[PDB]
């Protein structure tokens, strides 16, 4: 799958909008997956901050959304709506050692509920992606408990699928 990187590390709104822009050119907004070979099926993005640290997020290019990332030796992934997802997302990173399928989804409102005593007010920024970037990656050892993961996944879904997908629809008027 195509790799797209970002770092937040001297991150301008000139590389940010680089960033979304090229994202957006993988998409293929369509309501449904299906007519979709599985070898084009996703938009690999690397997100690295000032400490170094460096997840992939897995975006579907139906709908440019997060359906699960890799951290170093892990995979984590989103539960699946459906079969055809169930095995599509088998094919994603596949040389990681440890794979891990949540029980729940991805979806804004699971995200909101599972950050639920901590996040509100979910300030977005170069600065909290760095952040999220971290919680991301530290989940994979430990260091990073489920509200923060959920929130860590908001902040990554609006400043990455969310902007992406926005433009795509404003693209097409």
């Amino acid at each position: 799958y195509p790799i797209i990187n970002f770092t937040t590390a001297g991150a301008t709104v000139q590389s940010y909008t680089n960033f979304i822009r090229a994202v957006r050119g993988r998409l293929t907004v369509l309501p449904n997956c299906v007519g979709l070979p599985i070898n084009q099926r996703f938009i690999l993005v690397e997100l690295s901050n000032h400490a170094e640290l460096s997840v992939t997020l897995a975006l579907d290019v139906c709908n440019a959304y997060v359906v699960g990332y890799r951290a170093g030796n892990s995979a984590y992934f989103f539960h699946p709506d459906n079969q055809e997802d169930a095995e599509a997302i088998t094919h994603l990173f596949t040389d990681v050692q440890n794979r891990y399928t949540f029980a729940f989804g991805g979806n804004y409102d699971r995200l909101e509920q599972l950050a639920g005593n901590l996040r509100e007010n979910i300030e977005l920024g170069n600065g909290p992606l760095e952040e999220a970037i971290s919680a991301l990656y530290y989940y994979s050892t430990g260091g990073t408990q489920l509200p923060t993961l959920a929130r860590s996944f908001i902040i990554c879904i609006q400043m990455i699928s969310e902007a992406a997908r926005f433009q795509y629809i404003e693209g097409e008027m």
